[PDB]
């Protein structure tokens, strides 16, 4: 039924909620990351961690999605639809794999907990109000 | 980079190619079988088979497509044209997920050796001529 | 002098006279079989079984009947005539490269001990009188 | 795929490039070699290398399109046909067998390293400008 | 055939395109750059590390091009050192030496392994978002 | 600023020079031979060797030139200017190039002592009087 990828992994999907929606990076940069820094143990037959595993299936998802909006910019005669579509694909869809990507990423680099930390020390970071909030956001760091 | 869907757990894309697209069970279906016969390895946040932490992402995969099969539904003018696009969501984009989730199903449920040891026998009966062939079909036990 | 095809891998040529032409697959069906399953044995620069090895000739000596059709396609002024010949190209003198690969993929895939359990199997079905004679067919299993 | 017999053997198909045409004797004389000083070995059902085996599945296909020239020369009563059919099979089809089986014959006789070597050496004996060249063409040793 | 020349060296070319056109600095900086710390290493007569080697061959084959659009200066008008042969190998050409140098300068200097690190660890800091990072670039330690 | 091509190697320019000028084979026969030897280190991600380093970018060196051939041959329609050039790459700087060329490959297959000697001793021999030189010139040696 309604599952959470982050069940797995320490944490939770309201949990992004606390990340604004421009922390992300845009998608493009996304993979371009994984497709530079990680390209082995990706293209690798013999995975090593579960994230590798999610990775990997996450990202022919979006490169599903890419055909998706490929197609709908082939057949589709009305304009504003293929406007809305197109534009909804990099909207809360896109917005989606962000979250699951920039997580996945992040966590091959650091381990799936610092990322956790950080995600635990920012929201206490936009927790707090303007006037009495540390101006220099929290740094991803190990 | 250009990820397969299919190198570490055995099979590959090439494989699957044998089975017809008409042999792959509906959406509709596949989605309770495992998870009706699962309440715990689609929910349980400590991992056992890497089928379940990579069939959890289409089932996400499937809700989103779903989701926008629900945001297109009343978000497009046109729905003549627009379900001429849900049809493409639900019969092509949603055939590659017909086929992730086929597999992870057959294979936690009969260990990933079985699926590996019908696809080839399945292949072999396909090819077979059907002037004389078995009209035999998947057998699938432990 | 009188090379035999099959001598040194069990079955002989005498043995695969039970099965009729119309048993085996198309050409065009079996060249993806084995090479859609094997990437590496058909490409890896050390052998491991003569099958493969035996099977890259056929392979080979295939495209050169091939070549031969493409050769003829264009090179002969009567294609009447000369498709007279590209039929007995692909009907006849590639029937026996349809046996060549049909053992060597089985055998491969199934190991050389069930192709010859297989072949005396169904010589046994084909000889029974059909007036009451089981429906079944080639088995494969390992 | 495309494959080279001489891929797991040390070899590769461009390598023949710098072979002539006349390097290579007549098929007549490739096979009466082989059916004079190999006979034992190649009808022997029980191999011991693998150049006994891909030679006598080489032989057939040679033998076998002896039997397409002859069929060639019946029933075609284009004679321009049937003499570019038949020339063509003393042509590459027969130039590429030379190349296939004056390797394993020199294969079996001197191993698999020698035939190299002297294809290496051969290779840059012809890579040698005319004047500056030793006109006593290198000698296939041991 | 297809020789990456950073394949001996971890990185590869797709890598080095990870990182934007303007992080390289101009060609001319890294000729005097390199002529002034390594003429004692460069026209040595013996080479310590394969980089002296590659890098050597490096300039040499920027010298010829260079030479050759001198040359080009006095064969035609437009299309010889004016509007396409200078226009080329100054723009187009050079974005793909300006790496070759710098990699080996940067290498040597500080080991191979920093600069691989350097790489990716900058190549992601410029696709962070802007305010989720510091303020400058990260720096060459060693 | 100018540095020695050669002098890690022990030869320098006027040793090469020191032989005559179209002893030196074709441009495509060395990369011909080059490619069919030594196919495999060349692609190999492992410093082999001090020639293997520089063979690798002298091959990529002429990779480009080449690509400038090819790119002249598009975006340059005068033919005055790009036949002439074309002179340049192919004619005038690929001596430099078969120099570099010949001399890593052979290094490579004999040893670095033996082409420098194999340098002095066809060097001589040219040299000698037609009347009473020996037949036949030099030999490479091991
Ligand atoms: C995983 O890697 C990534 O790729 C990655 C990273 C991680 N990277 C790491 C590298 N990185 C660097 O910057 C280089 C390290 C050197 N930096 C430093 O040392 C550094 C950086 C900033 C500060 C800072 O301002 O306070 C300081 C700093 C201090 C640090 C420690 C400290 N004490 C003692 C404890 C005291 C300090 O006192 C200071 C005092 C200052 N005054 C004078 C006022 C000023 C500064 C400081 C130091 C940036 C973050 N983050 C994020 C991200 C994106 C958006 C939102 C949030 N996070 N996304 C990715 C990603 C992106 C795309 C993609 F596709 C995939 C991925 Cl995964
Ligand atoms: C595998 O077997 C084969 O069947 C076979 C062979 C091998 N055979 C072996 C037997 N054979 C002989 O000749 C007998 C041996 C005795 N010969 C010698 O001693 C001999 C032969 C020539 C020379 C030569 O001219 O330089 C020399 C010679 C020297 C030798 C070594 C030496 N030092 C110290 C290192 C110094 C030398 O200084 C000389 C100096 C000279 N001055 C006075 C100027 C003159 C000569 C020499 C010696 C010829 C080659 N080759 C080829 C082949 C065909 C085409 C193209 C290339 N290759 N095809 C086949 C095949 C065919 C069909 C078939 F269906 C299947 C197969 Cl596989
Ligand atoms: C050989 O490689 C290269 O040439 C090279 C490099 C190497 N880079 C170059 C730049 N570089 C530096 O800048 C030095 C470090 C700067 N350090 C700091 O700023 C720094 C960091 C921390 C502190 C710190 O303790 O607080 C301080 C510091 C102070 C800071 C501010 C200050 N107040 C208030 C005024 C007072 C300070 O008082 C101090 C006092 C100290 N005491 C008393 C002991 C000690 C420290 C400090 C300074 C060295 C490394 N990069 C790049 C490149 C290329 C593209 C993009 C980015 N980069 N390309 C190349 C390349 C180019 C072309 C070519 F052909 C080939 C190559 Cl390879």
């Amino acid at each position: 039924m309604d599952i959470d990828p982050y069940k797995e992994f320490g944490a939770t999907v309201e949990l992004l909620s606390f990340l604004p929606s421009d922390f992300f990076p845009s998608v493009r940069d996304l993979l371009d990351t994984a497709a530079a820094l990680y390209r082995d143990a990706l293209e690798s037959p013999e995975h090593a961690s579960p994230h590798h595993t999610a990775l990997r299936q996450a990202i022919l998802a979006w490169g599903d999605l890419m055909t998706l909006a490929t197609w709908v910019g082939t057949n589709l005669e009305d304009p504003a639809s293929r406007d809305l579509v197109v534009s909804y694909v990099n909207t809360n869809v896109g917005l989606k794999f962000r979250q699951l990507l920039w997580f996945h990423i992040s966590a091959l680099t650091f381990g799936r907990e610092t990322v956790l930390e950080y995600l635990v020390s920012f929201g206490v970071w936009i927790r707090t109000p303007p006037a009495y909030r540390p101006p220099n956001a929290p740094i991803l760091s190990t």
